[PDB]
């Protein structure tokens, strides 16, 4: 279901604006407000999960739909051949800091290699 | 399954991995360069050049690699700390190995890489 202090429950399901890409009825995506590249789009559930390793094993195909919506909108948005980045953040050590499920894809230029 | 391709020479146990997991359909191996205690790659036996490869279809190979990803973070203990999961798909993406697979990062505080800092 949904959370009352959640600000991704509340941009999936239209409460909170954002700018969208996306929208199916299982998942929304958006801009985020901070991008760190030229695109930088988060991919949410509909659906609150707090984390990635808050989805139990029998649900775990949200994540598939993601990546499905994922190769969507890298097609439409012409990124697709460039190339992107896909992340997900979980937990303290993660870099999490909202705590709704969310994948960040970041694209439009050439991303740093960790090293 | 791809001549050139390391991960496919992985996959198959052609090439030495430490390996972290394995079923019929994944396997998973520390990362031979690290860049935290724990970094882990998660890759199908069968070879995808990259997400973009992957048919709408077939995607459920993504959630069986999450599933994978989870069993190793509770056997592990950084389901409690937290870990990082990226998909690097084409050269933009920086993706280097032309064959699906997913880094997993955990057991120290990660840096914000992509904004920045190291
Ligand atoms: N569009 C949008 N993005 C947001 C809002 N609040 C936070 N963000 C983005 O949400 C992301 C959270 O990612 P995290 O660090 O939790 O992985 C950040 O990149 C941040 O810029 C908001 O109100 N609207
Ligand atoms: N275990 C192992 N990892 C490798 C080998 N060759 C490359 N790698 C790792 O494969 C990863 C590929 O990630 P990419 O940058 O393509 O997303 C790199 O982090 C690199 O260290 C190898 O022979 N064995
Ligand atoms: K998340
Ligand atoms: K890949
Ligand atoms: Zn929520
Ligand atoms: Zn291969």
């Amino acid at each position: 279901m949904e959370r009352m202090d959640c600000i991704f429950c509340k941009i999936a399901n239209g409460e909170i604006p954002s700018t969208k890409v996306y929208e199916d009825d299982r998942v929304l995506a958006f801009n985020d407000l901070n991008p760190v590249a030229p695109y930088h789009i988060l991919v949410v559930p509909k659906k609150h999960y707090d984390s990635l390793i808050d989805i139990p094993d029998k649900e775990m195909d949200i994540v598939s739909h993601i990546h499905v919506v994922i190769n969507k909108i890298a097609k439409e948005k012409g990124f697709d051949q460039t190339g992107f980045r896909v992340i997900n953040n979980c937990g303290s050590d993660g870099g999490q800091e909202v705590k709704h499920l969310h994948y960040h894809i970041l694209a439009g230029k050439k991303l740093p290699n960790y090293e």
